[PDB]
């Protein structure tokens, strides 16, 4: 997350460190035995991490719970990233409390100027590279699909959204892959892609969550 603030030790209680040894990913925990992720973020051997602040220390809230199963979205196009969303089991099912949480699926989508909240451990500067200690969020609001489509011309597909700031200097980035955007308390988005980080006219692309929560209820009900 580039240009934005550090959270706040385990109030962003949905959010999950995908790890192969390493963390590489972000995603959202939307029930005690699912995480939603980018479809990008797909590999083998993921552990999920729930109730994480700093990825680099045991602090005592944390919970480490392998992945039995990764689904990727069966249209996820890897080239255009049309799709850009997967669903991963947990081995045995998270204990929800107040540091891990799921957070609701939308029932609607979110409206254009919205503000919402994008959080994680990626990259924090827009040139160069530094990779933060502690969960970073970041307030951002929801573009215009033509000024989305104006800053990506012939990219943007319906199942996309933009968020962030046409100015540059504050957006998601590098390692906040899969991670969530969050609107009025509804998952809307997953970090999906952009060009750089917090470039000018190049604001943050989202898979787009509502256009999948019948797939996603159909899969978890089958898996
Ligand atoms: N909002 C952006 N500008 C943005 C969002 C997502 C990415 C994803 N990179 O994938 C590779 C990785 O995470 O390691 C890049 C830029
Ligand atoms: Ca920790």
């Amino acid at each position: 997350i580039v240009g934005g603030y550090t959270c706040g030790a385990n109030t962003v209680p949905y959010q999950v460190s995908l790890n192969s040894g390493y963390h590489f990913c972000g995603g959202s925990l939307i029930n005690s035995q699912w995480v939603v992720s980018a479809a990008h973020c797909y590999k083998s051997g993921i552990q999920v991490r729930l109730g994480e602040d700093n990825i680099n220390v045991v602090e005592g809230n944390e919970q480490f719970i392998s992945a039995s199963k990764s689904i990727v979205h069966p249209s996820y196009n890897s080239n255009t990233l049309n799709n850009d969303i997967m669903l991963i089991k947990l081995k045995s099912a998270a204990s929800l409390n107040s540091r891990v949480a799921s957070i609701s699926l939308p029932t609607s989508c979110a409206s254009a100027g919205t503000q919402c909240l994008i959080s994680g451990w990626g990259n924090t500067k827009s040139s160069g590279t530094s990779y933060p200690d502690v969960l970073k969020c970041l307030k951002a609001p929801i573009l215009s699909d033509s000024s989305c489509k104006s800053a990506y011309p012939g990219q943007i597909t319906s199942n996309m959204f933009c968020a962030g700031y046409l100015e540059g200097g504050k957006d998601s980035c590098q390692g906040d892959s899969g991670g969530p955007v969050v609107c009025s308390g509804k998952l809307q988005g997953i970090v999906s892609w952009g060009s750089g980080c917090a470039q000018k006219n190049k604001p943050g692309v989202y898979t787009k969550v509502c256009n999948y929560v019948s797939w996603i209820k159909q899969t978890i009900a089958s898996n």
